[PDB]
């Protein structure tokens, strides 16, 4: 009943079916806009990513106090709850609403997922394994998103794909019940780390920065497109790398030693980021979210486990804490991004801002060196 393949398939569809329901409102953005960079584009992507980072540290406690079942299963049973909020939003404010709801249910979900996945397989390489296996799902499910939520929005109306979402989160959330089990809580043994001593280190820091600054491109690029057949394959080039890239990094990494393809992963991030102006957009744009997608994939499938490698090398051996702050790293630049970025760009421009992000990318890139060997504790 606690197989760990079936955990391992319990964060996969999770994590699939968060960032559905992230990107499936793709389509039905400027149904409710109508009625360079853009403002209300830029706060439905701000909203969402600062509850988050809000809401991650407070999670990454809650697991430790406890457990992680009860975190996941809140988490499904709030994404099912802002589905249908989405399903019967009109206005602006019920859409931000409903949007933050999602977001504390994805921090949820996305935190004590990767918590359980780092607890259950102990060992590395596995580890490695798994966690590409589950950022492979958040992949496909950014890739499955878009053309699915245009064509239902297109061909019936705009709730059935909200209504779908929802009747596929009940049934993800009706295997996790019986996989998981939470109905009895059940605390970790070890007393975890304080979370500042966690953010004092060195090492989890560099990773959670080198997470961050490999999706600050993309995440400024996204809500500064031309756009808002143009809609539903615009994030593909990006997702259908990112998959690529993290489902094979994760199983040949340990096999090159992660140092080295984080700092390839942050170099072709920079390479293919500082190249993104020279282009148009049916013809440009695509090759270059190619190249960001599985470089930010790389470096996201070599720094997860990393950061479960670092606490068992280093400090207690609890993952709540720090997969948060790992989460938080991640989900920062959709918080800072849109709106701090589109201030940068409305001062100096969008053909200046990709290079300055290039450069930033490329320095802190041979940075990630440090990660060869952490001295133990
Ligand atoms: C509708 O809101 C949002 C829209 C989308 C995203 C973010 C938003 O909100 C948080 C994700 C974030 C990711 O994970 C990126 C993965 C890349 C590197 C392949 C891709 N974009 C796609 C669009």
């Amino acid at each position: 009943r606690r197989s760990r393949k079936l955990i391992l398939f319990i964060v996969f569809l999770a994590l699939l079916l968060d960032n559905m329901l992230l990107t499936v409102v793709v389509p039905i953005i400027p149904s409710y806009l109508y009625s360079n960079e853009n403002v209300q584009v830029g706060l439905l992507f701000a909203s969402k990513a600062t509850v988050q980072l809000i809401t991650n540290p407070f999670i990454g406690l809650l697991t430790n106090r406890i457990g992680y079942p009860i975190p996941i299963f809140a988490g499904f049973c709030i994404m099912f709850v802002s589905t249908i909020m989405f399903a019967f939003s009109s206005s602006y404010a019920f859409l931000l609403i409903a949007r933050s709801l999602q977001g504390i249910g994805s921090s949820c979900s996305s935190v004590a997922g990767m918590g359980m996945l780092a607890s259950v397989y102990t060992d590395d390489e596995e580890r490695g394994n798994v966690m590409g296996i589950a950022l492979g799902g958040l992949a496909m499910g950014v890739l499955v998103g878009p053309p699915f939520g245009s064509v239902l929005y297109e061909f019936v109306g705009k709730t059935a794909p909200f209504l779908v979402l929802a009747a596929l989160v009940l049934l993800d959330g009706a295997i996790q019940l019986f996989v998981l089990q939470p109905s009895r809580v059940q605390p970790e043994s070890q007393k975890g780390t304080p979370l500042t001593t966690l953010l004092k280190d060195p090492y989890i820091l560099i990773a959670a920065g080198s997470i961050c600054f490999a999706n600050m491109g993309i995440a400024m690029l996204e809500p500064a497109l031309p756009i808002w057949w143009q809609l539903g394959v615009a994030f593909l080039p990006a997702s259908i790398s990112y998959l690529i890239g993290t489902n094979i990094f994760g199983i040949l990494a340990h096999k090159m030693g992660r140092w080295l393809c984080a700092l390839l992963g942050m170099i072709i991030v920079g390479v293919s980021i500082l190249c993104i102006p020279f282009a148009k957009n049916i013809y440009g744009l695509i090759a270059p979210n190619f190249g960001v997608g599985f470089a930010i994939g790389m470096v996201d499938s070599s720094m997860m486990p990393i950061m479960g490698y670092l606490v068992d090398l280093r400090h207690v051996s609890v993952y709540g804490s720090v997969y948060a702050i790992a989460d938080v790293a991640f989900c920062m630049g959709y918080a800072i991004g849109p709106s701090a970025g589109g201030a940068i760009a409305k001062a100096i421009g969008f053909p200046w801002l990709m290079t300055i992000i290039g450069i930033i990318d490329i320095l802190f890139a041979p940075l990630c060196f440090f990660l060869r060997s952490p001295p133990a504790k």
